[PDB]
């Protein structure tokens, strides 16, 4: 994946856009553009509505200003993206016809959504017991495990959609830039997954602080909230809300506390085992390639559509992989999710990931492993032997927020 | 603002209120903000915000709430980042301690009239027979945000009936590079998109 970034960064065009006008500039020394065109089109939340192609034509080291036609207006809600890539019709000594050479994309005009959810004739009815809080909708059942606090499980006619409840993740499947140097014999305290241990991240435990179910005028509001807590020292505070609404959707709402004395967690996130194993995975985001909070800039933001075995990048050394960032609406099998988050979909859980010391040792597990991110820790990269990661990608802000809207479809 | 949302709604222990706005201008929608406030048994507030900027607007100056009490009492107390007025991007001088303060030093008296006075990194800020708790930025004088912006020497200014009061989520930084040219740095400017914050408004 990596490989992208760096086809990015090292590109030989550089794009500047300054309203309609995109300034490109060479970076070549000898060669004049005399193979490129400028590609760009114009989309809005992966809708395309827009798009031309201009002949480049720039002296080494020049520029050319390319002055779009008047954009389409953003129809309705959602962000305008412009895309440029420019592309060499002839095939070279080393490259097929048709080839990309460099890219960018910008934000462009952005219509805030004041639509009014639909009401619906109908509120999800809360039956309680001492084991669950037990909603039900139409065909849809969730329920609460009441003495975990977690959302336990969740009904489809009759279909059960979990295998493993929903819950916080903080920890990571140490990536080699965690571990660096650090041996079971011979540990290394300033590397990542050192400090993370030594903290007990990968051993805290979620006490259940606090647990209610309420029914609103036309919904129905778990408020949960959890303590992550380690040798009697509470690591993470989290606060979670649920809230079913009459249309089906299940807005969840969490807050974290991240105690500042503790090592900055690796992520900060949910996660869950879904029952069903589906083929493709569709998405809206920036892609298609694993991309990381501190290596996002090839990523592109779209709609992609992926065979769920490509979302798994295999890694010789298993570890944490295949995040995608930026992420506004997930599809799998039949179920949404909707907000702003990176997500992980795989076979494998973490814990797999972790233990397992090569690639072909994996085992895909039953079902499918679905971690969401609110937040998440850069990968570093500098060396991978002393901690890499720049402070601002660092989750160093104590309190977190998200949120997170997971419907069917 | 444009009341888009807006529900009240009984809990086991609570009333939940919860509100949207749009704040529009010419036909477009600049901010969403969404309301929840939650008053439990023990008569404290709890004020949640969310708020969506629109990506192509020119990043917001701040992003927090205010209002004009009718209280107004001598001394401010509270705990964070003080004594004297600091800013997202100049905070490091401040110390974070309980800090306690005549009113009147909470305004800097600039002789062009500017907002001034924000403290920041406050988890408690007490002041009359009000207690705000939570994570912010506030702002508490005797001028509004308008007058301030109107008036253009220090001397003209007039205290008006009660007290302003700002609370800040979010605040942009003050630059200072250069006062002929935008010197905001980019990790200063309130460019995320999407914005949260929370508050406790109690009695005391």
């Amino acid at each position: 994946p990596a490989l992208t970034e760096a086809k990015h960064q090292q590109q030989f065009f550089q794009f500047r856009l300054s309203g309609q006008t995109i300034e490109v500039t060479s970076e070549y020394l000898f060669r004049h553009s005399d193979n490129e065109l400028l590609h760009w089109m114009v989309a809005l939340d992966g809708k395309p509505l827009a798009s031309g192609e201009v002949p480049l034509d720039v002296a080494p080291q020049g520029k050319q200003l390319i002055e779009l036609p008047e954009l389409p207006q953003p129809e309705s809600a959602g962000q305008l993206w412009l895309t440029v890539r420019v592309v060499q019709p002839n095939a070279t000594a080393w490259s097929e016809a048709g080839h990309i050479s460099a890219w960018q994309q910008w934000r462009l005009a952005e219509n805030l959504s004041v639509t009014l959810p639909a009401a619906s004739h109908a509120i999800p009815h809360l039956t309680t017991s001492e084991m669950d809080f037990c909603i039900e909708l139409g065909n849809k059942r969730w329920q609460f495990n009441r003495q975990s606090g977690f959302l336990s499980q969740m009904w489809i006619g009759d279909k059960k959609q979990l295998l493993t409840p929903l819950r916080d993740q903080f920890t990571r499947a140490p990536l080699d830039n965690d571990i660096g140097v650090s041996e079971a014999t011979r540990i290394d305290p300033n590397a990542w997954v050192e400090r993370w241990k030594a903290a007990g991240h990968y051993q805290a435990e979620a006490a259940l602080l606090q647990c209610t179910a309420d029914t609103l005028a036309d919904a129905v509001l778990i408020t949960t909230a959890h303590a992550w807590q380690h040798q009697g020292k509470t690591l993470f505070i989290s606060r979670k809300t649920y809230r079913i609404d009459g249309s089906g959707q299940m807005a969840i709402t969490v807050d974290v506390e991240v105690a500042s004395d503790t090592p900055h967690p690796a992520r900060i996130g949910l996660n869950c085992q879904l029952a069903q194993v589906a083929e493709r995975v569709n998405w809206l985001g920036l892609g298609p390639q694993e991309n990381y909070p501190d290596r996002l800039t090839a990523a592109c933001f779209d709609r992609w559509d992926l065979p769920l075995s490509d979302m798994y990048t295999p890694y010789v050394f298993p570890s944490e992989n295949g995040l995608r960032c930026g992420t506004r609406e997930l599809n799998y099998g039949p179920h949404q999710w909707r907000g702003d988050f990176q997500f992980n979909i795989s076979r494998y859980s973490q814990q797999q990931l972790m233990e397992t010391s090569h690639r072909h040792l994996l085992h895909a597990e039953e079902g499918t492993w679905l971690n969401i991110d609110g937040f998440h820790m850069g990968i570093g990269g500098d060396d991978s032997w002393s901690p890499s990661v720049s402070a601002e990608f660092q989750l160093s802000a104590g309190r977190y927020h998200y949120q997170l809207v997971w419907c069917q479809k």
